[PDB]
């Protein structure tokens, strides 16, 4: 049925982010950090144009064979080249599983109201993956061994792939009934660009904040190392709550208004992080940041599907490749550019710049109220 497709997409995204987050504490123990995101950004539009040619089931199932190969390559690798190869393979997989899975969800839940909350649930998949990533990784790392986390995650990826092969049955290539509108015509749409830009700036704010916040906490607050890991918890829990609630709330409120308010709340929250003196001062603003990132993503993915349905041809592979490029731009240029700006003009000014950009971008979501057909 359809809820099994929703579960498959949720599980793919959850395992993808659990891997992405169990890898990050092991790596130091620069290019490797941005490698997955940039390779996924490169191979997003290709998958977008491919799902319209072979269908959704096959490029979503290749996303389990690529993520499984990446996972096992992480567990039995020592060299730096092999870790880079493993992270690039994870990037290609994730591209396959995010783009093809969101396309499948939008193709199956073909109703504007239902698509909202199923996108919300699939997105909360990423929050549940990031949130349960580090603890699982650590406990399985030290209580069993250093190859343990990745081999157990590989077993989980295999079980998810078994569910995939039993639900989707990717045996045969099935092209779409109608040829989807080209990628350039989509990219010339002022509304698809506004949606992608709102997702891009929200996630770039959060992706520049995550790595820059610990480097500032150890300098201003003299925080211990456990504090650095705990100070970012409100973001993930709040993103989980925000996505799961606003998938259902945004269509009653209006997706344009939910996106506008999410942008303004991300802006204000990020403008209000540098004013915190102690760790208890980074609970409320980080909560606002994560809550509003969810408020924006759970409102702007269904709108992507809707904007394609209303104006262009009903093929969702490319437009969700565009949405996933907007996602990945932030996580690719986040660490590097954020560290560069913080190393040059400081962390408070970086946060003020990001907040100003988000607040000034917010009024552009007004143009999503009633776009013409
Ligand atoms: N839009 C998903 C981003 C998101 C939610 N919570 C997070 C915590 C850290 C991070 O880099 C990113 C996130």
């Amino acid at each position: 049925s359809r809820k099994l497709i929703l579960f498959i997409v949720f599980l793919a995204l959850l395992l993808d982010n659990m891997l992405l987050t169990v890898v990050v504490p092991i790596i130091p123990s620069g290019l490797l950090f941005a490698s997955k995101a940039t390779v996924q950004l490169i191979t997003n539009p290709f998958i977008g144009l491919l799902t319209n040619r072979i269908g959704y089931p096959i490029p979503i199932f290749a996303g389990f064979c690529i993520m499984f190969v990446s996972t096992i390559m992480f567990a039995f690798s020592s060299s730096y080249a092999f870790l880079l190869i493993a992270r690039s393979l994870q990037g290609i997989g994730s591209s396959c599983s995010s783009v093809a899975g969101m396309g499948m969800l939008a193709s199956v839940y073909t109703d504007d109201e239902e698509r909202g909350n199923v996108m919300g649930i699939a997105l909360g998949g990423l929050a549940m993956g990031v949130l349960v990533g580090p603890p699982f990784g650590s406990v399985l790392y030290e209580f069993v061994g250093k190859t343990a986390p990745f081999l157990v995650l590989a077993a989980l990826v295999l079980l998810d792939g078994a569910i995939q092969l039993f639900v989707l049955q990717p045996s045969r290539v099935q092209p779409e009934s109608q040829k989807g509108t080209p990628l350039t015509t989509l990219l010339k749409d002022p509304y698809i660009l506004i949606a992608a830009g709102s997702i891009c700036f929200a996630n770039m704010g959060i992706a520049m904040l995550e790595p820059a916040l610990p480097i500032w906490m150890m300098e201003t607050m003299c925080s211990r190392k456990w504090q650095l890991g705990v100070a970012f918890l409100p973001a993930s829990i709040s993103y989980l709550i925000g996505t799961n609630i606003f998938g259902i709330l945004a269509h009653k409120m209006g997706r344009w208004l939910c996106a506008l308010l999410g942008m303004i709340i991300v802006g204000v929250s990020i403008l209000c992080i540098p004013f915190a003196k102690n760790i208890y001062g980074l609970i409320a603003p980080n909560f606002g940041v994560g809550f509003a990132i969810g408020m924006v993503d759970s409102s702007m993915m269904p709108i992507m599907g809707y904007l394609v349905d209303l104006r262009h041809v009903s093929v969702y592979g490319s437009v969700y490749a565009i949405a996933d490029v907007a996602f990945c731009m932030g996580y690719a240029i986040g660490p590097s550019a954020g560290g560069a700006i913080a190393k040059a003009i400081g962390f408070p000014w970086l946060m003020t710049i990001i907040g100003i950009i988000d607040i000034l971008f917010a009024p552009l979501c007004f143009f999503l109220r009633s776009p013409p057909a």
